[PDB]
């Protein structure tokens, strides 16, 4: 289980504790690099955007084009000639930037807001909350967070209890299943998973898929943030045709630039991905 963000008030700033170190971070940070689309989709959902001076742009989502003036700091590339010239005063980083730690905490403070998947809400409760403290909006935080909680409970309580799904990510096809990175369908949501006994995922092929009969397929497609190849076509065979999924049209095109970006620390992208599930099983 991931160590939690603790942050204790030293006046002007708080001494802050997280997975991966230890931060003295001002009060009010004015000059902000954030390297997680999640946590930069909670900057704009508590109005900081002009908190924020760098941005992964090469990366940015179609739900981020707020930010596409921001100067770029990167995309898993990070430039830290373009970090260090900006001169920040915190940098945000999650799971993917946690190898440039020790490089990006040289140029300022490193706040590591990381998404535990075997306890997802929490983590995302506390890197919100987190952020929040640091600003003073502790109040605003919680009321966002309870809108999610209210989204995921309408969510659950539209799921047939007698029904199973397969998470697979895609030539190359491969599983995921519960407390992976796309965990929440199976952990949040309460979607029964075909197999329960499943962060680079199980290699499967038409026959696997065949095999369990999902009455749904949740499907990210790596290709479209990359090709000319699709997951529609990898699943366009006779196989697959056989399955629940597809009798019914449950074959469910999840997009990837919420899901394989994993924005899931995002107050609104989060919201978007709940109801993304919600509206493809009810």
């Amino acid at each position: 289980a991931m160590l939690p963000i603790s942050m204790s008030d030293e006046g002007d700033s708080f001494l802050v504790k997280d997975s991966l170190g230890e931060n003295k971070i001002p009060k009010n940070p004015s000059k902000v690099v954030i390297l997680d689309l999640g946590i930069l989709d909670t900057f704009d959902a508590l109005k900081l955007n002009d908190k924020v001076v760098g941005v992964p742009a090469k990366n940015l989502p179609k739900y981020l084009q707020q930010f596409k003036n921001k100067p770029s700091v990167g995309g898993q590339q990070v430039d830290f000639e373009a970090i260090n010239a900006l001169k920040p005063d915190l940098i945000i980083i999650s799971g993917r930037q946690s190898k440039f730690y020790d490089k990006l905490k040289e140029i300022a403070p490193t706040l590591f807001v990381g998404l535990d998947n075997a306890n997802f809400l929490s983590s995302f409760e506390n890197n919100v909350l987190s952020v929040a403290k640091l600003y003073g909006l502790e109040k605003e935080a919680l009321e966002k967070i309870s809108d999610i909680k209210n989204e995921i409970e309408k969510a659950k309580s539209i799921v047939d209890e007698d029904k199973k799904a397969l998470i697979i990510l895609t030539n190359k096809i491969s599983a995921f299943g519960p407390q992976s990175r796309f965990g929440i369908i199976h952990d949040v949501l309460g979607i029964n998973a075909v197999d329960e006994n499943i962060t680079l995922g199980k290699s499967i092929n038409s026959e696997f898929i065949l095999e369990k009969n999902p009455d749904y397929i949740f499907v990210v497609d790596r290709n479209v943030i990359l090709n000319k190849e699709r997951a529609q076509g990898i699943l366009d065979n006779a196989l697959v045709a056989k399955t629940k999924a597809a009798q019914n049209k449950k074959i469910i095109y999840l997009d990837p630039e919420y899901w394989f970006l994993a924005s899931g620390n995002g107050l609104e992208s989060l919201k978007t991905m709940i109801l993304e599930i919600k509206n493809a099983v009810k």
